[PDB]
């Protein structure tokens, strides 16, 4: 009967997602109404929590990731967990207080290996290449796998990101708020590549039986992302809340992970047979939520000038 409002992007609570899933598991168990609210893509998540302030109706915001941690804390919106760390397990491991990986996975390039014959080998190449590849990617003010792309070039560019940017602009076919359009519109075949996971691959394999979609491993190695949730100070049902995020870090919930969201799951859960068709890159790429919260504001304007 009471509400527990769980603020997160769409292709989370989208039918054929886990949040569906995660919903009956949680309220078959822990007698209460989950309303998942499928309300912003990942970046957009906080900023418009961070607008909403204590007027917020959200008990919960699942769907930020490492790289907004920071920004997130300095908020001051969000509460502890209250959630045992050893529940988790992550690449490069993790110690937060307050945000609670639910699955963790690798930004990538997707392509249609029966319409791209040779595609690029690096980021540095798909960048300077003089094929003419068609690319679309998320805009890194809403989405985090857009955001992922920006740090991802950062690491690889440094200082020339800019003039790395002005070359990626040229094969730009769009840039879309969320990573469902992006990747809808990939599928309808609008460009060679989008920006996705590692992991996508694994939906068309299972799901439809084809494994013609791949994900490029790049030389330079691939951003990490680790998806996370948190309760709010604001909310009015602390307890539930907490009951959620512990629940979520367990089996029932971690379980739809894998078929639901498309991604490595936190606990030492089973994965599909599917997933070992997937490449695992080396070199694993990531910067402090520190140096990002820092430095985004930069990256963003300096990436927005050169690719409009
Ligand atoms: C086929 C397939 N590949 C990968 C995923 C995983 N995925 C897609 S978008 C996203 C975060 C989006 O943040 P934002 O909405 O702001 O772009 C994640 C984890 C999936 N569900 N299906």
């Amino acid at each position: 009967k009471p509400v527990l409002t769980v603020y997160t992007y769409d292709s989370f609570a989208a039918d054929w997602g886990p949040g569906p899933v995660v919903k009956k598991a949680f309220e078959a168990d822990c007698n209460c109404e989950l309303k998942l609210v499928a309300l912003e893509d990942g970046v957009s998540l906080l900023n418009r929590l961070r607008m909403e302030g204590k007027n917020s109706k959200a008990d919960v915001v699942l769907g930020l990731d490492n790289n907004l941690l920071d920004a997130a804390s300095k908020t001051g919106l969000f509460a502890k967990s209250g959630v045992a760390a050893d529940a988790v397990n992550v690449p490069g491991g993790w110690n937060n207080d307050t945000f609670v990986p639910f699955d963790y996975g690798y930004f990538a390039f997707v392509y249609d290996k029966n319409k791209l014959k040779n595609p690029p080998q690096s980021l540095k190449e798909l960048v300077e290449s003089d094929q003419n590849w068609r690319v679309i990617y998320q805009d890194p003010r809403t989405s985090t796998p857009g955001l992922g792309l920006l740090l991802w070039m950062q690491k690889v560019y440094g200082d020339d990101a800019p003039q790395a940017w002005q070359k990626l602009a040229k094969k730009t076919v769009t840039v879309t708020k969320g990573w469902s359009e992006a990747y809808g519109l990939f599928l309808k075949g609008e460009s060679d590549l989008v920006l996705s996971y590692t992991t996508s691959p694994a939906y068309h394999i299972l799901e439809e039986k084809k494994d013609n979609y791949a994900a490029a491993n790049f030389s330079e190695g691939h951003y990490l992302q680790v998806e996370v949730a948190a309760r709010t100070a604001a909310s009015k049902q602390p307890e539930l809340a907490q009951k959620f995020l512990q629940f979520m870090v367990s089996p029932a919930f971690q379980n739809a992970i894998p078929t639901g969201n498309w991604m490595y799951p936190v606990a030492n859960v089973t994965l599909p047979a599917g997933f070992e068709k997937l490449t695992k890159p080396a070199t694993t790429l990531e910067f402090t939520p520190a140096e990002v919260a820092a430095q985004r504001q930069a990256w963003i304007s300096e990436w927005q000038r050169a690719v409009s």
